[PDB]
């Protein structure tokens, strides 16, 4: 029933990198077609993108978004989605079993990134395809002119290039799920080779090579070590996926499931730096952790639709509706990756705009609504730039069914000496008492307390009305911040 | 003198899928121009379809022709054969050495099929071309519409697709001969890649791997046991080919050479199930023998042609004209194909039209005729289907130049248990001796006695008379079936 | 001071294969364009060749020109330099940051070769491209029509077959310099494989097969025993790859370096001798040495332009300007180089115009001089065809640097029964005292004694005139020729 903490302006970890509050948008379901791209519709721009959405992505303040995929990339032909919309083939899908009619290429999507202040995160299909079509790409979209992919561009009504800063190779395929499945050394050697050439067209880009799919996977962490140590010299970053879910109806678990995404992203990190050594480079690879989420309530009413009722356009596909457990495991998330802000720079909640999103439209025409998770992510990308301050914490412990040793409360400080504010995330994943938070705030006033709370851990929100908001609560008296946060609860607390 | 039998109903093998008396038709030599397809002859028809061999194949009663390769296939561009004809190329056929006009490609092939009572088994290039390209073809012939490659099919004037169930994953690339090669892992990935593929756009296809071009290869089996390795899980056969020859000059031995294809049959059978053992499936690989027949008459003609006579269109390339003694050892296959129904459910006789085939046009217009072989795979294909009853027998032996104890009778009865009828298929390969085969029908009337013979081994058909033809002829009490079967003769008995 | 060397009509190596006297031509800086190709200068041809630099081509006797790479080829598509000139695309070179206009393809440089008395030597694309566009390049340029690329190079406006004789299977991949770079095994298959296809298409070419980059390249000489391991049989030459530089300023041990170059041929022959034991070949790999000169120059000056100034058109990159010193080595390697005859049966001097060549011109407008590299070159092209006569010398020895027990005369015997003339070749390394060579010849009147000497090293040939160029000068009774050979002096002498 006491937890305290120790911050220190003094006692740096990294300096938080404002991509670890990206997003991604696969050609995935109602993700784009009736997502963030409705034509005729009464609360669609000119372009056809929804100014209802476009207004809920800006306030998540969103810098990069990776697109088109997912598995959705692994067969993908990017010149399909270009040039005039009447000569674009409608393709088969094979990764969601439905019809790409291909309305929103690259240019659209690349405007529809302007409009809501997010630079793209392109995925080169690496599946069917290879070097030389990740070359094309690459000059289509960073070649300013003269040459025949960037005038083809220019061809095209764009004018100026995209200039996109960040491409991943390919998209985990070391699943069985995916077409164009590779071997860690197949991919390995396809990743350096695409690397070695793409860096040569444009040097200032960066490149995330494919991690393991899941930590779960068996070949976990021997791809990632195997796929480094062909591309060291080539690559920026790494990539890491984790999803974690609740069929267990084992909420105490289930919020304890942060611990192990705190393990797997250690492991990584060992991993890279074990190659480091291999190599002996000075080069850090960095962590993109580029598709994280809760997944699991859509699960069977997705078996349905793939197939008995196939190759539909844009089919309600990965439509969970999440409940508040799941905000709080997002909090979770979100801590425990500002707590790692030294090696993960790049993040992905995956994904953006109705599929497994915070954001979603109702069918068939309409609405837009929050769902659960949108605020925990809110709240990070808005206070949580600045500094992290290490977590020198006591606070009780709890064992779970699968989990022991489980801190009740996972916190972490922000320090933007811009604002001169110290912004405090905290979530008591103790889901029966109520635990206090003393903070020796070794500083150098109170400026606020926003809290997310509930009774009801299973309950959603709808376009009918938010069960779950931010509702500005609480109560701070010598440099010592104190601050009380109920059973099963999220926290921002504010420091002027 | 005296072998004896005893043939039961309650001791089944298994029923025979009609699929063992399939064929195949390559771009190979005469066998589609200049044989099938003749566009202004007078026996010919609207699509330039010889009404005469349309006629004859019919009479075979296949049920499944693949196509259109062959070594062939390793090096085709399906897309040269569809569409306006007059957009197509000419291409050099490496294989052969040929030139592929391209007049009859995939739609024209599929519609001669209809014709004659037969179902296309699909070969896709996996020589010089990838997943990718079987994706696009297999869309093209079983999707539906409203996608590229099925409207593409739809304004080729093919308006309904083709619905092609089973597809074989390239042909024999282990062979130095063949443009393309791969080796078993180089293979295996390539299978198991575009198995996964294929079956994500039509579910319902069923797909056989390569396996070794003839088991004299040094890499059988252990391709057999890499490549399924790999592709396991997403394959349905795997295939087998074998071809027999006597330029030794001793039938004696020739006729032997069956119980070496029986030999064969259980090493492919052995191998499938240890890797079913490792990948723990309970799941049964089937056996493919998509290739089989006599060919040895004409290799040496083919020689003088490629490369003396390079780049012809349509030349008379393995022209086996047939004996009356390979009609026998043809015979002894089929029985040895039936002796396995169990695991061999898809078999092809290489090939159907003028290639080492048992149907000949003459040249420049042709007769067309049945050679020797015609015979025996008729009264397989007419009278054998049903279920195939364990052959039970004790015949006299025989040893010849390279085999010992070789038997003097080969028998495999099987029963149709709606016609109520029984048939016996046997073969006397003692060229010397006459034997009486005494056949205990376990009750359960003879019908007749269809009989295969001549005094001149080396006997041959021709435009100008058949001297190989079915001679109804011959010589059961209680239930005892005695017959005589002549010294090297094939017999199809039947009891109702 | 003094030296003997005997002769011996009776003591044969080998018949000069004139392809020893060939030379390369890359897309790389200004060979092509402001090289020899500038359709509007008021000295270029109906096709825009500079008709200056067509007449001291054909000076250097050049057989045999490689072409389009080099690095170039590695990401190159053959189908931009053929067609309307006017639909051909402008497409980034990855390998130098340049922009290639495609103004000049196989087609153009094939009329530059006849132009210029000389045949084309091809690189396949085999980076980014493989078996079936090697098959298409080798259609288009060898198959006499009536097919796809026949006919297509017919369209184009060359009626009848370029013919290409020998054919090169990719470039140098070892280095991660290069586009599409490859291991040993990825290599050693695609070439087995591409060499098969080939072969089937036209058998009368040959190929080369791509040795390592560098004799220093870590996987020197593995990499040349494993692609021959896999390509033997379709084969037939291993490449080789050697340039010196003297950024150390020593001249006498930079004379030296010829002693390494024949090291490398040995390790180079030794290696193919090996593998020739393990496939139990009465083949024998020949050797092509198609990259050699002396590079050492415009390395400052070559980084400056990338990535500076980069994707220019025809920047000044590897614009050598040879000094005297330079003409010496390349003098030694054209010894040692006909020196091994017998397994060198193609070299080509890298490269021709304007790039690290002999023959140049001053930029954008013209000129067209000789570099002091020339001259050797011309010597032995034009007086070195024959059949190379074993060297017996007892030569004085002297050390360097880093080289140890340096012969002081480096000599050969050429003899050609056409005009029963004995050319000899011979070089003083020792830049210091002045040696006499008396060459007791047991044959066999003296013809001439051509000399190319000068006193500073360093002085190098530009457009304002050639310091380095023949003198007729120089200082034979009955058995014995006696012949001074000053310090730092390359030699050709006569008899007849
Ligand atoms: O993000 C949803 C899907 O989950 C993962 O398996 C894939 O990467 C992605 O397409
Ligand atoms: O059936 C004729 C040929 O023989 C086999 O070896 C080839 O696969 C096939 O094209
Ligand atoms: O001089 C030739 C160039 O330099 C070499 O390193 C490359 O092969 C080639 O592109």
């Amino acid at each position: 029933k006491k937890a305290r903490m120790t911050v220190d302006k003094d006692y740096k970890i990294a300096e938080i990198d404002k991509r670890i509050y990206g997003s991604f948008v696969e050609h995935l379901g109602r993700a784009v077609y009736d997502g963030l791209y409705q034509p005729g519709n009464s609360k669609s721009d000119e372009d056809g993108f929804r100014k209802d959405v476009i207004e809920l992505v800006k306030e998540l303040n969103v810098p990069i978004i990776a697109y088109p995929g997912g598995n959705f990339v692994s067969n993908y032909f990017w010149e399909d989605g270009v040039g005039p919309v009447e000569d674009r083939p409608r393709r088969l899908d094979l990764a969601w079993k439905s019809i790409e009619p291909n309305q929103v290429g690259i240019n659209e999507f690349a405007k529809w990134c302007k409009k809501v202040n997010a630079e793209i995160m392109m995925a080169v299909n690496l599946g069917t395809r290879g070097i030389s079509d990740a070359c094309n790409l690459l000059e289509y979209c960073n070649h300013p002119g003269g040459s025949k992919y960037s005038d083809m561009r220019i061809k095209h009504g764009v004018k100026e290039p995209h200039n996109i800063k960040v491409w991943c190779l390919g998209n985990e395929m070391d699943g069985p799920w995916q077409v164009g499945h590779k071997t860690m050394d197949e991919y390995g050697r396809i990743a350096e080779e695409t690397a070695r050439a793409m860096k040569m067209i444009d040097p200032s880009i960066e490149l995330v090579a494919c991690g393991s799919s899941s930590k779960d996977m068996p070949t976990f962490p021997q791809w990632e070590a195997t796929v480094l140590d062909y591309a060291y010299d080539y690559v920026d970053y790494i990539s890491l996926h984790q999803y974690y879910g609740n069929k267990e109806n084992d909420t105490a678990d289930f919020l304890a499931k942060s611990d192990d995404l705190d393990d797997f992203i250690r492991s990584v990190i060992a991993t890279c730096d074990y190659i480091k050594a291999k190599k002996r480079s000075k080069k850090d690879i960095y962590l993109s952790f580029d598709e994280w989420n809760v997944w699991y309530h859509s699960n069977n009413e997705d078996a349905n639709i793939m197939q008995n009722e196939p190759w539909r356009i844009a089919p309600p596909l990965l439509e969970d509706i999440y409940t508040f457990e799941d905000a709080l495991l997002v909090g979770l998330m979100l801590i425990t990756l500002m707590k790692h802000a030294d090696r993960i720079k790049i993040a992905c909640l995956a994904q953006l705009i109705n599929v497994i999103a915070p954001i979603v439209t109702e069918r068939n025409g309409g609405a837009a609504w929050r769902q659960t998770i949108f605020y925990p992510f809110m709240h990070a990308s808005k206070y949580g730039r600045g500094i992290v301050l290490q977590p020198v914490i006591n606070s009780p412990l709890h064992d779970t069914s699968k989990h022991e040793d489980v801190t009740d409360i996972e916190s972490v400080a922000i320090y933007n000496e811009e604002k001169e504010e110290v912004t405090i995330f905290a979530v008591n994943r103790n889901i029966h008492e109520d635990i206090v938070l003393v903070s020796d705030v070794r500083g150098m006033r109170l400026l606020e307390h926003i809290v997310l709370e509930h009774q009801d851990l299973k309950i959603r929100n709808s376009v009918n009305g938010e069960e779950v908001y931010p509702k500005n609560s609480d109560k701070f008296d010598d440099g010592i911040l104190t601050s009380m946060l109920r059973r099963a609860s999220w926290n921002v607390i504010r420091i002027g």
